[PDB]
């Protein structure tokens, strides 16, 4: 079984090599772009077989073009089971990564924003309670990486995108609508989901025909329901959650919370990760991402009462017509 992990992990790497051009963006819980900063990304690999590694740099943008280095940590077989708990997808080209720290963002924020730690700068926590990456790439070569922080007590401080192409600067906020960016979520979305246990063997755990339908009425009401039907195990699991929307954030009262993006994105996770914790919950994170107004992928990270990652599920949907 040693050979299915060698296999992924170069699934992985060659998955990401390459030279991204790509767009940093900074979020708060309600959808707000803080800053945007000019990134490029230099990703290679060295090394065989089990000793295969993923080397990446990461540039940065400065202000007045003078781009600034940023050594992302060494991406091993080593990291990836242990440090990063990889919940990795290679037919369906997504994958989720826990990072220890945010310091790779803070870096970014600073140089692409500035040349101490001022204060009109909405810098990550020293040491952040989560820190998980969501990657979907789309079926053009270019890919979206979505970020969860969530300060050392379980709130949300940032969301963060990476919007990046591979061999300029990709652009999000395409619209020409000015209508509310829940709308194109809105409707019955059905297709297929796959779960996999987090780790660098990537053992599917199931498999399901899914049924996501979201509704929200004038007064500004959400429902969503969530239909999963496992052919295999003969189950079917309904859930139908209730929110307001108010700014770009929905509000649910079990109570988790999405945040609806620029480019056709939204970003989900708890209100207070720490009363899940405190309730002995599970939870999870998500990252959803359409590419036309009829076809989106949503990716969703799952947590124990611990707070460790214990599976990743990737999603791909059409919507239906009304």
């Amino acid at each position: 079984d040693e050979s299915m992990s060698i296999d992924n992990l170069r699934g992985f790497v060659d998955l990401n090599v390459g030279k991204w051009t790509g767009s940093f963006h900074q979020f708060d819980g309600n959808g707000n772009l803080l800053h945007k900063i000019d990134t490029r990304l230099s990703a290679s690999s060295y090394g065989e077989d089990e000793l295969l590694s993923l080397n990446q740099s990461l540039y940065i943008k400065q202000p007045t073009p003078e781009w600034v280095e940023y050594k992302i940590k060494e991406t091993n077989m080593f990291t990836v089971d242990k440090y990063q708990q990889i919940g990795f997808f290679p037919k369906e080209r997504a994958f989720s990564l826990r990072y220890q720290t945010a310091g790779m963002l803070d870096t970014t924020l600073r140089q692409g924003v500035l040349g101490e730690s001022p204060r009109n700068l909405k810098l990550p926590s020293r040491r952040p309670s989560l820190v998980c990456e969501n990657c979907l790439y789309s079926k053009i070569d270019r890919r979206a990486r979505a970020f969860h922080i969530m300060d050392p007590k379980g709130v949300l401080e940032m969301l963060i995108v990476f919007l990046e192409e591979r061999g300029a600067h990709p652009v999000l906020d395409n619209a020409q609508n000015d209508a509310e960016r829940i709308n194109p979520f809105l409707g019955t979305w059905k297709g297929r989901s796959v779960t996999k246990r987090s780790g660098v063997y990537g053992a599917t755990l199931s498999e399901a025909d899914t049924v996501a339908v979201l509704e929200m009425n004038d007064k500004g009401q959400v429902v969503q329901d969530i239909s999963s039907t496992s052919d295999e195990k003969k189950v079917t699991t309904n859930v139908h959650w209730e929110g307001k929307m108010s700014k770009d954030l929905v509000t649910f009262a079990e109570g988790y919370q999405m945040t609806l993006l620029p480019g056709g994105m939204y970003m989900g996770c708890p209100c207070d990760v720490s009363k899940c914790v405190a309730d002995l919950k599970s939870f999870h994170l998500e990252f959803c991402w359409l590419e036309s107004p009829s076809s989106r992928q949503r990716l969703i990270r799952t947590y124990d009462h611990e707070g460790l990652a214990v599976s990743s599920t990737y999603f791909t949907e059409t919507k239906m017509k009304l």
